[PDB]
């Protein structure tokens, strides 16, 4: 047959809008913010944003609609050569659907924890608690070996914190079941109901912006919040030198806009061919930045207001890593009335943002999947069972982070798995394919005949020059100041974990050069006949049933 096309222009946003748009903004942007600094991380945050970031994912968006194709078949239609951006976004993605989901498996933990008469991270009187631990309030009325009771509960409970990589403990059952639980929400969501939210899209759309209103609000009326937004704001100059602010924030552009995964192609695929597509990805991107921006001021006046009250620095109140959003969001639900109801509605919220994003990035992939095999899959019961058995064998490898040591395999895998050199690598190579191989001026005839005008030219020298200049240099600095990844800012990563982590990244980076290799293989004749073959684009636009030109 042929893939289905949207049954609305509305469909298509709220699907897109609800894709790109959850943990990584509320979860992954404050704590890369916080990690790099202060405000030194969002100089590269908006150059990377309005260099790459809007103009790769409206890439990735309008190639979807001009091939009507998935995350891979898009690239073979429009150049047979370097498809192997296809497979590499596809690992990507399964490692990030791999390790994202762990996130939600915390955020239910904390949720069912939340059915108390009293928050367990209020005050430290429980078994878990070290006696090092005491109120934030009495802190100031009582050296640096201090902790408050949030941060035990994080470590010290929820994660069970073990000495190293190295030392992977037991595997919490807790944990388990919860990352079992969310799980079974996307596969039973995937396989029955694909979009099946309709009837409440009002709720589920609405409600996760609106708490997030409510938590600026209290951010803000606290008595530090004055200082958290200087540190938000403000930029170190000095820490703009050293180039792991630019990988952090140069991937949390990427990371945060679903690029390089094929979700965007693939999502971009499913609407009309005569659809201005050009506008509303300005309106979705806006969205996008406008949430980590605006709900960064919340947890950044919450980090001022712990600091203030535990009289310490504000780089040194909280996590330098994952689980900031969980140390200083659980905080704020204390100060409020009713703490219980409204973290209840927290973790309710922080589940419906990525629950809808998870449901994206996995049906991303699925149908990235099944468009490799028409056939054998999409047919009957065989996709039932092969979304259990991708979703199966992804839980059982998110199983190795919910141990005691899983907390430093999952900064492994944020760290290298779906951000860093990874996503520079499939980015680089979008944009030199479309902007250097396909044409960027090649691809404006097909967009100008698609949203029925010609754009200007911030999208041709983006891919032209701005993304390539951008990842090739953060690529090259990288390395030549390298710095290995540590937790926290102390625990120093063994050199097989490193090596470990780097095989995550060379995983799906080592996919483009491959397919070219097979790729030439297959093909027979001389080299340079070979190459010229392969570069050649089959009829991307081969779509006779909506209004289309020639694609050369
Ligand atoms: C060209 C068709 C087959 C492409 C397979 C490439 C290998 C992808 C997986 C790499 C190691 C996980
Ligand atoms: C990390 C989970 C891997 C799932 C990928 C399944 C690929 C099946 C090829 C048809
Ligand atoms: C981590 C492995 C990803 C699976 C990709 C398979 C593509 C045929
Ligand atoms: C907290 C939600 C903010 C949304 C802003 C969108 C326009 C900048
Ligand atoms: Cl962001
Ligand atoms: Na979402
Ligand atoms: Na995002």
């Amino acid at each position: 047959p042929q893939r289905e096309k949207w049954s609305s222009k509305i469909d298509f946003v709220l699907s897109v809008a609800g894709g790109f748009v959850g943990l990584g903004n509320v979860w992954r942007f404050p704590y890369l913010c916080y990690k790099n600094g202060g405000g030194a991380f969002l100089i590269p945050y908006f150059i990377f944003l309005f260099g790459s970031g809007l103009p790769v994912f409206f890439l990735e968006i309008i190639i979807g609609q001009y091939t009507s194709e998935g995350g891979i078949t898009c690239w073979e239609k429009i150049c047979p050569l370097f498809s192997g951006i296809g497979y590499a976004s596809v690992v990507i993605v399964s490692l990030l659907n791999v390790y994202y989901i762990v996130i939600l498996a915390w955020a239910t933990y904390y949720l069912f924890q939340s059915f108390q008469k009293e928050l367990p991270w209020a005050h430290c009187n429980h078994s878990w608690n070290t006696p090092h631990c005491m109120e934030d309030t009495m802190r100031k009325n009582k050296s640096t070996n201090f902790t408050s009771p949030v941060i035990e509960f994080w470590e010290r409970n929820v994660l069970s914190l073990s000495p190293g990589i190295d030392h992977p403990g037991s595997l919490k059952w807790d944990l388990a079941l919860c990352l079992l639980l969310v799980w079974l929400v996307c596969f039973f969501c995937i396989w029955k109901g694909v979009r099946s939210t309709g009837k409440v899209v009002y709720f589920t759309a609405t409600f996760p912006f609106a708490m997030l209103l409510v938590l600026l609000v209290r951010g803000l009326t606290l008595p530090g919040a004055g200082a958290g937004i200087k540190f938000y704001l403000y930029p170190d100059i000095t820490r703009l030198e050293d180039p792991q602010v630019w990988i952090d924030a140069g991937t949390q552009i990427f990371f945060s806009y679903a690029i390089c995964l094929g979700a965007m192609t693939s999502l971009g695929s499913y609407n009309k061919y005569k659809y201005n597509s050009y506008r509303d990805c300005m309106l979705l991107g806006c969205l996008n930045s406008g949430t980590s921006f605006v709900s960064g001021f919340a947890i950044f006046s919450i980090l001022g207001f712990m600091a203030q009250e535990q009289g310490v620095d504000i780089a040194d109140v909280a996590e330098s890593g994952p689980g900031l959003a969980f140390i200083a969001y659980p905080k704020a639900v204390t100060m409020m009335p009713l703490p219980t109801f409204w973290s209840i509605l927290f973790f309710i919220m922080l589940l419906l943002l990525g629950l809808d994003s998870q449901f994206v990035e996995v049906e991303g992939q699925i149908t990235s999947l099944v468009d490799l095999y028409p056939s054998f899959l999409r047919k009957g019961y065989r996709r039932e069972i092969f979304i259990a058995f991708v979703c199966s064998i992804s839980y059982l490898l998110g199983l190795t982070m919910v141990t005691e040591g899983g907390m430093y395999v999952f900064q492994l895998f944020d760290y290298y798995a779906a951000s860093g050199v990874c996503l520079l690598w499939v980015a680089f190579f979008e944009c030199f394919v479309i902007a250097w191989i396909y044409g960027g001026d090649n691809l404006y005839d097909g967009i100008e005949d698609m949203i029925g005008y010609r754009p200007g030219p911030w999208m041709k020298y983006s891919w032209a020059v701005i993304t390539p200049v951008l990842c090739v240099g953060c690529f090259i600095f990288s390395l030549v100041k390298y710095v290995p990844l540590t937790y926290n800012k102390t625990y120093v990563y063994p050199n097989w974990a490193i090596g470990l982590g780097w095989s995550l990244a060379l995983s799906s980076m080592l996919c483009v050069p491959l397919v070219i290799v097979i790729r030439l293989c297959q093909t027979e004749g001389p080299f340079l006949v070979r190459v010229k073959y392969l570069l050649t684009p089959r009829e991307p636009n081969r779509w006779a049933v909506e209004r289309e030109g020639a694609t050369p």
